[PDB]
């Protein structure tokens, strides 16, 4: 992260051993679950991308994920650096330069770069973007450990129904579906895959019913 | 039915023999269900009364129907006769003289009599009225040979929704009740006659719910 000296100048703070040992024990404990994603971004505040790096190296002995990271990183590099063709021409000493995609992401940089890059008015943030990056990178991953598929998310007999929409719903964001097919996912299988007295109830409820009035109907059921 | 000749005057074509085919067929395998009268309208479709009593021959076989179909066209020739008493007085020579109740029927007219009747601006239509006393005749016919009351239509236990509904709606096309009495049918009956987990839904569902929302509340149940 970055704080302020005593005369008001910006430096980089290190990440604290505790902070990176909370990162590293929701890596090599939770199997990649979706609360992954959360955890991370609380985790990585405020981070330079040199902090981010640090945070990446605990996940390279996972190498299905660490290659998946990487193949997403350099696709968001290569797309930023199309998106932002290096301007061939004279710079004002006022202003710095442009970063490339293998600057932001931290490989050929340096710490005062970063700092400088992310400490301006108006800021340009290069932490948020390549946050964004391995986000979409962890995306994919906890797609691909995800252990059923959203067609196999039954309410059990005795299963109380805020339990398996609890399931329900933590599935459908681990599988993340286009937007309209979550909807249809929510509005039909929801009810198509409840146990058969919730599933009365809910068939009685009729269609259009929202989440809260289905909760109240099925509470003890 | 009436055609055009090449000098462009009205000239009456007989029903050919396939369609009179597809009648007997009708008449011979049907066992006079509720649908013999939208098939009996389509295939007499543009009908003079003399075509109309070559349809009815079919009928002669059966006699019971047949003499149902007497009794009807024989009070609706009456009750034409009663409405349309025969004026006594000078007609004009370009208008024609007034059919009676035997001469709608075709028992005493002629073809080009009929011809010019139907065929004139504003027209006459007798083949019509004719059309409406036979199809009297046979709904009669149709409530005669119904096998089942609307009391004892019940859905199976394992039996469709929808197939129950069409049941139960084929049934009440056969026994042409009263409407008042039909609309009583249909929004009581049907819920009260069936099986005990669509009666479940469909009493949950509340009274003045439409057949459509009763048939997707009992899809698959
Ligand atoms: O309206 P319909 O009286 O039933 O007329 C049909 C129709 O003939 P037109 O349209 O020429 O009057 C059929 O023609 P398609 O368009 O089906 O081809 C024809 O069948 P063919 O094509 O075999 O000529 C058929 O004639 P057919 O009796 O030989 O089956 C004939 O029926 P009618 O002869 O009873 O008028």
């Amino acid at each position: 992260p970055i704080v302020q000296n005593l005369q008001g100048q910006m430096v980089h703070q290190a990440i604290s051993p505790r902070t990176l040992n909370a990162w590293v024990k929701v890596v090599e404990e939770k199997a990649f679950s979706p609360e992954v994603i959360p955890m991370f971004s609380a985790l990585s505040e405020g981070a330079t991308p040199q902090d981010l790096n640090t945070m990446l190296n605990t996940v390279a002995p996972h190498q299905a994920a660490a290659q998946m990271l990487k193949e997403t990183i350099n696709e968001e590099a290569a797309e930023w650096d199309r998106l932002h063709p290096v301007h061939a021409g004279p710079i004002a000493p006022g202003q710095m330069r442009e970063p490339r995609g293998s600057d932001i992401a931290g490989t050929t940089s340096t710490l005062q770069e970063q700092i400088g890059w992310m400490t301006h008015n108006p800021p340009i943030p290069v932490g948020e973007i390549y946050k964004r990056w391995i986000i979409l990178g962890l995306n994919k991953i906890v797609r691909m450990y995800s252990p059923t598929s959203i067609l196999d998310i039954r309410q059990g007999p005795k299963e109380p129904f805020r339990d398996y929409v609890d399931r329900f719903y933590k599935t459908l964001r681990a599988e993340q579906a286009s937007q309209e097919v979550k909807n249809w996912m929510t509005e039909t299988l929801l009810v198509q895959n409840a146990n058969p007295d919730c599933k009365t109830i809910l068939k009685a409820l009729g269609p259009g019913a929202t989440l809260e009035e289905m909760m109240t109907a099925c509470q003890g059921v």
